[PDB]
C-alpha cells in the first residue's frame, strides 16, 4: 500500500478558504485604514512542488513599491538560495523585472474582491 497524501489549508487557494463576501469586507476595511497601501494575496502555484510554502498569505504593500522590488522581498522571505529559480506572477505574467509601481498594477490587475493576487513558481512558462 502506498502513502495517502493529505492536503492542508495552504493546499487550498485563499479564494476557497474565505468567502467572496468576507474577502470584499476585509479589503474595504484595510483600504480605509491604509489608503496608500495595496492588499496582496501571495500563494504558491498549485502545480509547484519544489519551492516552499510561504508563512503568511495576506500582505500590505506601500503603493510606490516597484514590482521587481516586491519580487525580491518575497524571494528573501522564502529564504531561497541564489541558484533557485523563482518567478512571481500576476495574471500569469512575470513581475521579476517589472519596474512599474504596484499602485498602477493594482489599478490594472486587481480582482473583483479588491485583492491583488499573485502566484509563485519555478518558471513563468514551462
Amino acid at each position: 500500500d502506498d502513502f495517502e497524501l493529505l492536503d492542508g489549508p495552504s493546499d487550498r487557494p485563499f479564494k476557497q478558504r474565505r468567502s467572496f463576501a468576507d474577502r470584499c469586507k476585509e479589503v474595504q476595511q484595510i483600504r480605509d485604514q491604509h489608503p496608500s497601501k495595496i492588499p496582496v494575496i501571495i500563494e504558491r502555484y498549485k502545480g509547484e512542488k519544489q519551492l516552499p510554502v510561504l508563512d503568511k498569505t495576506k500582505f500590505l504593500v506601500p503603493d510606490h513599491v516597484n514590482m521587481s522590488e516586491l519580487v525580491k522581498i518575497i524571494r528573501r522571505r522564502l529564504q531561497l538560495n541564489p541558484t533557485q529559480a523563482f518567478f512571481l506572477l500576476v495574471n500569469q505574467h512575470s513581475m521579476v523585472s517589472v519596474s512599474t509601481p504596484i499602485a498602477d498594477i493594482y489599478e490594472q490587475e486587481k480582482d473583483e474582491d479588491g485583492f491583488l493576487y499573485m502566484v509563485y513558481a519555478s518558471q513563468e512558462t514551462f
